[PDB]
């Protein structure tokens, strides 16, 4: 795989996990000093949920560097190899992106609860396809679990958009903003995974890791950027318990 061996245990993508890894845990810290200096009650809410996302990345990470949780699946003569805390990562980060989102628009908490209902399916659906060892099985699953994140969008741009409208232009700008970042963002994990070592295999596994990395620092550190500068986080909230 395009990378470099950087542990000597045959595994040229190990460069690319180390640099996510870095700046996953930079994100971290920098996100955890700033909020040491906020008081209102809404502005903290919104920093406790969105330093865990980048924080449990970085575990994520640091696990896949050091080869935790790696393993092979067989597909035929070929052997696929798999980090699980990938999936064990986008199943606790991509929740809370969604609460950040559902905090500003204002929800229900049924409207959340289907919310992260559908995310989890689709990546436990993602997970199945990726331990499955007939590629009709994988494209299969693939599919189930894209169906997942279109819903997931569909969503966030239309009921949750308009819900956030009504709080007035500062969070509607904040919202808009964040979505149209999420909207593309998002859309480009099942392209890379079907172009990848899970799917046609176009794209081996340095590349893959490398474009992850990409989409992960960029979906965690720079969504969280972008909304906890925003004036928008001292605005009400209601969390749905
Ligand atoms: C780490 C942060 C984020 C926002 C990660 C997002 C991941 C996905 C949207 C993954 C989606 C997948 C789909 C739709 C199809 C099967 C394979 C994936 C799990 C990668
Ligand atoms: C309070 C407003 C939100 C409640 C919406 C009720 C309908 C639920 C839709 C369920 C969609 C699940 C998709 C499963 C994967 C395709
Ligand atoms: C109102 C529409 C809501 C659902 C949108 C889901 C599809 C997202 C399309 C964005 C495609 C971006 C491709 C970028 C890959 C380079
Ligand atoms: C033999 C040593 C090869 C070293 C190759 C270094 C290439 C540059 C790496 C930059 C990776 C992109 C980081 C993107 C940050 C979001
Ligand atoms: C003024 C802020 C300085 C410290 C910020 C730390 C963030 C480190 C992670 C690298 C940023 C990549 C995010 C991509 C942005 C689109
Ligand atoms: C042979 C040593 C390689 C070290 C890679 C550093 C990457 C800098 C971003
Ligand atoms: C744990 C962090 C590993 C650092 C490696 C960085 C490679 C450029
Ligand atoms: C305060 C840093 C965030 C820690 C997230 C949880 C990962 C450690 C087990
Ligand atoms: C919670 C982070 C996991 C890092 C594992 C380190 C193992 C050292 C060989
Ligand atoms: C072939 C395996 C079927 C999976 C379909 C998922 C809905
Ligand atoms: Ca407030
Ligand atoms: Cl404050
Ligand atoms: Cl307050
Ligand atoms: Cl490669
Ligand atoms: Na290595």
């Amino acid at each position: 795989q395009a990378g470099y061996d950087l542990l000597g245990d045959g595994r040229p993508e190990t460069l690319w996990l180390g640099i996510g890894t870095l700046l996953m845990l930079i994100g971290t810290f920098y996100f955890l000093v700033r909020g040491w200096g906020v008081t209102d009650k809404d502005a903290r809410e919104y920093y406790a949920v969105t330093i865990l996302v980048p924080g449990i990345a970085s575990a994520a990470y640091l696990s896949m560097f050091f080869g935790i949780g790696l393993t092979e699946v067989t597909v035929g003569g070929e052997m696929l190899d798999i980090y699980y805390a990938r999936y064990a990562d986008w199943l606790f980060t991509t929740p809370l992106l969604l609460l950040d989102l559902a905090l500003l628009a204002k929800v229900d908490r049924v409207t959340i609860g289907t919310l992260v209902g559908v995310d989890a399916l689709m990546i436990v659906t993602g997970l199945i396809g990726a331990l499955s060892h007939t590629a009709i099985a994988r494209y299969s699953w693939w599919l189930f679990s894209t169906i997942c994140m279109i819903v997931v969008l569909y969503f966030l741009a239309t009921s949750l958009r308009s819900a956030a409208k009504e709080r007035g232009p500062e969070v509607a700008s904040t919202f808009n903003t964040l979505t149209a970042l999420v909207l593309v963002l998002w859309t480009a994990y099942p392209i890379l995974w079907i172009i990848g070592t899970e799917g046609a295999g176009v794209v081996g596994l340095g590349i893959e890791t490398l474009l992850f990395m990409v989409l992960d620092v960029t979906a965690k550190v720079g969504f969280g950027f972008i909304l906890l500068r925003s004036r928008a986080i001292l605005g009400d909230t209601e969390a749905p318990e």
